[PDB]
């Protein structure tokens, strides 16, 4: 599994705080983990919790992440980002329980998290101990276990929803600003990490235009 | 400003509880509510997670309503199925704040909350404060009142990005199973609330025909 | 009524943010309020939240304060430290519904909240909305109003209970360190506020002889 | 390390819930655990709040549990109860951070929690986790881990004023109501439990002439 981390200019300064824990229960799953960024350093690229979704979206799709960490001051921006593009699945969390409820209720690719509001003193333990409960159990399982059926059935309606309420990412990419497109894709290590792990070549192909 | 309040099967039992207070805030505010379901009650048409997301899309999309509020177990499943539709900007809360920060900073038409999950003693109470503070100001307002200019710009933007990756919700209506839909508007109260304050009248008329 | 705030010297720095909503709270209910520091200025005499419990116990049982707010990173030390005297019911909250809960159940004379965990953007949103609702109703009505009966009887058997388990204050006051004491009250308006409004002349007296 | 769970009546209900995590956690490192009640089964001893916190004084002073485990609907009241007693350092935790951080930061013997508010769909996932946190590390060791100097000092100042301010259990149990002391002592397994760990023989003595 690899997961990605992406943060916005808001929260850039907890950036390295927020790698530092979802790196040590990567490390321990056997797990790969891409920092996206932002950084906190000064004269970087920048992104705003709009271009966190747009981003999130292209690493989902692509395959180039499978699973995403974002969020912003409250979280909801970039869940409402996120959740705004096709073959993205953006929870909510704020506590250890909301992560494990949304890894076997939900079963989604990506998670926003709060990373101002109610954060604290102690929270990057809160991180940690959130990111242990979201992959302590393989998604998907249901809770309570006797549940599993009709969240699961759930999970697959919402599915066959949204092939016909998105339109295809590829023409999305077509069409946004490609300003907008561009600077979401002019991190640092964006090429390094997205070109090597791409699986859709089509999306690819197009950003590579964008970019050369 | 018209309210809709929806609750799926699992939490069905709690919309006298949830109903209670939203109508007490709203009575307060001059807002009118309506109360779509379910109810709580033997033999009622049933809704799940998925259809509560439809449903607020097409009364938000109709204009029957001007803010909804619906939610679940956890509250994330609903704003998931939610944010898959057209013209829908579902967030979530769980306390207070949280409450507040979505109607300044988002600016929304739809906020899905935790019905089961930290929902005890003196949860209607927290209902109670929650929207109370839902709609102390006036929406879009920003927060602080500092970081309003790019809080505003930023949900345009998130609105202008909406446009491009959804289709069209009639489309929608026409092309998702006809059963699930029809279901999903088959509430006792339905056609008594929607088509009285119905503003789209091709979605009415649709509607119409898949109840007819 | 009479309200105190208190803060020890980690969370020092928050003490105008939190007077700030205190004191807007205190002011639209009409209530006095007294800042009795840490205020966050330089060289200013110090407090740990052990002696935060030792000030709250002398402001509440000499009269000079009706209710005392306090607290420290978490909450927890000072809650501790103020229970340990006679004559103090010192709380902990987190949320406005706790803040609710403690006065219409617990009935107390002091509150201890985390001014560091939990404590981010929007902090001062939630100081403001846990102190209006610790406010709303006149303290020990019973929540639900059903179960005032049995809360009230348990809140006098508490008392009746703490009548024999603490020795008199005075003997505290008497036996403890005394540079512990007199740097508890060696705040810039300690003498201010307290002797003006003591209405306990045996306490005034002893630390009259402790101050001169 | 010998933890005990205590319940009074309005969450007896929630005991067996409560026992459950709290043994599965126990058993993972090998501490002892015994459930004194309530256990919420018809006709049984009852206690309030407030026996809640003269019977952890009675088990920590005894040395008959090394910990104990209390709480009522909100926490609140049974927190000031225990702590109305010499001997006994009782926190609050509503979360997994507030747990670890009492271990650490201020390494008490007690700790309540709240069974209903806020307790409700994956209340036991949130008490297991809570558990595991609160004995993840011995107590005391500081947090963080740089602080550990002054919160140990801290921590260390507090119990000796608690030497002065409470007079000796020994005096506070025959001069309390004799009824309301043999009621909480009169659980179906207190006997069992409490004399077989009791180290404190002159504690032992006066509750047997108290039961005989």
């Amino acid at each position: 599994m690899k997961i990605a981390l992406i943060n916005e200019n808001s929260q850039a300064s907890k950036n390295t705080i927020i790698y530092k824990e979802l790196k040590a229960v990567s490390d321990e799953k056997g797990f790969e983990v891409f920092n996206y960024g932002m950084y906190g350093k000064e004269e970087e690229s920048q992104l705003t919790y709009v271009q966190n979704g747009l981003l999130t979206a292209i690493l989902l799709n692509s395959g180039a992440a499978d699973f995403v960490i974002t969020g912003c001051g409250a979280g909801i921006g970039a869940m409402l980002a996120c959740n705004s593009f096709p073959g993205v699945v953006c929870g909510f969390a704020a506590d250890p329980v909301d992560a494990y409820l949304f890894s076997q209720v939900n079963g989604g690719n990506a998670l926003s998290l709060p990373f101002a509001k109610g954060f604290g003193w102690g929270a990057e333990l809160n991180l940690r101990y959130l990111f242990e409960r979201l992959f302590e159990d393989e998604k998907g399982g249901g809770y309570p276990k006797e549940r599993a059926v009709p969240e699961q059935r759930n999970a697959r309606i919402l599915s066959e929803i949204k092939q016909i309420t998105y339109r295809d990412l590829l023409s999305v990419l077509k069409e946004i600003d490609q300003d907008f497109l561009k600077e979401t894709i002019s991190g640092e290590h964006f090429q390094e990490y997205f070109f090597a792990n791409c699986q859709n070549q089509n999306i690819a192909d197009y950003l590579k235009s964008v970019l050369d």
